[PDB]
């Protein structure tokens, strides 16, 4: 139908906007701490600690499958990256500190994305 197409165009344009958001967020992680899944070869007990792992590569796969229906879902995944790290790692670690900086800096990017999504429908 024409409505299904129009809806698919909306999802495509959301995907385009989320792709730019994701690039902007990932620039706030220049050390690449959150680029890839925590290795279960190198942290074999990780899933005993963290029940829903997340990372930027995993978000990118979902994005490119148009797997985010709205900004809330995308933000949920970004928040998992930060929150998982802040639980697994202690406060006095480069990992925890990198998460805090990503959260603080990403907040700005996400504040305007919310406005752009409400604005452009």
């Amino acid at each position: 139908s024409m409505e299904q197409v129009a809806m698919e165009l909306r999802l495509t344009e959301l995907t385009r906007l989320l792709r730019s958001v994701l690039d902007q967020l990932q620039d706030k992680d220049p050390a690449r701490i959150f680029a890839q899944p925590v290795s279960l070869k190198e942290v074999p007990d990780y899933l005993d600690h963290i029940k829903h792992p997340m990372d930027f590569a995993t978000m990118r796969k979902r994005l490119e499958a148009q797997g985010y229906k709205n900004l809330h879902e995308f933000e949920e995944d970004f928040d998992l990256i930060i929150d998982n790290c802040m639980k697994y790692n202690a406060r006095d670690t480069v990992f925890y500190r990198a998460a805090v900086r990503l959260r603080d800096q990403g907040g700005v990017v996400l504040r305007q994305a919310r406005r752009e999504v409400d604005s452009i429908g």
